[PDB]
């Protein structure tokens, strides 16, 4: 007979569900955290988006499987109860892409830079249903990304990778830097195995620049932080 809403459920901190971790940002603005487990090593941690926006739901990231990214979509329909319109994801690794076949089977239709939906099936896994093209800008051309509502998609240039794109949610002090930034502390950018080094640097300029409004920058792999988190990741991206 207690029946809080999720706002006020998640006042009490964040929470965890199944194998997950949620946490509310803003109002409608939660961060799913999933976790890899590396055998003798401590699970790596990424984190993406859900948005409440109006009657519907909209979810950046996958989580790193399919059945963790199914977890995400019962927490939604736990939670929230309303049906997740869309989903955009952010570049062709395991945990952005990794449980593209759950969300898929849930109706729910995804999008993804163009050059991730190519780069995504040759590892093995699935390509978003459409495709983003970006202008030289960077910012995505609106033919490409129909009905978003207030997530806005932006292609900083190559840094994590060649594909990585970023995210902003209008109506709130939020920027999704995906895997591109890490926070104001970090040591380390994490798996460069992919990255465009040359062009790091100044990628994560970018996307401070076309976000400018934003003061919580949230990230794949670290909590979210101020904006000093993307100066702090170009610094450690200068002249790898
Ligand atoms: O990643
Ligand atoms: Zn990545
Ligand atoms: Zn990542």
């Amino acid at each position: 007979e207690i029946r809080p809403t999720i706002g006020q459920q998640m006042e009490t901190g964040d929470q965890r569900f199944g194998d997950l971790v949620f946490r509310q940002l803003a109002p409608n603005v939660w961060q799913h955290t999933s976790y890899l487990d590396m055998p003798g090593f401590g699970a790596v941690a990424s984190n993406g988006l859900i948005v409440r926006d109006g009657g519907r739901v909209l979810v950046v990231d996958t989580a790193w499987t399919d059945d963790q990214t199914a977890q995400i979509l019962n927490w939604i329909k736990q939670e929230i109860n309303l049906p997740v319109a869309l989903a955009v994801v952010t570049h062709a690794h395991q945990d952005k892409m990794g449980g593209m076949d759950a969300l898929h089977a849930a109706g729910i239709a995804t999008y993804a830079n163009a050059l991730s939906n190519q780069l995504a099936p040759q590892e093995g896994m699935v390509a978003a249903q459409h495709s983003l093209t970006f202008a030289a800008n960077g910012w995505v051309e609106p033919a490409t990304a129909p009905n978003f509502g207030p997530l806005k998609v932006f292609y900083p240039g190559p840094g994590h990778t060649s594909d990585n794109i970023t995210v902003g949610i209008d109506g709130t002090d939020i920027a999704f830097g995906g895997c591109l930034i890490k926070d104001s502390k970090a040591k380390s950018l994490g798996n460069l195995g992919d990255a465009d080094t040359e062009h790091y640097a100044a990628s994560a300029r970018a996307f401070g620049a076309a976000f400018p409004k934003a003061s919580m920058i949230v990230m794949s792999h670290s909590a979210p932080d101020s904006r000093a988190a993307i100066t702090h990741t170009a610094r450690m991206a200068d002249k790898l």
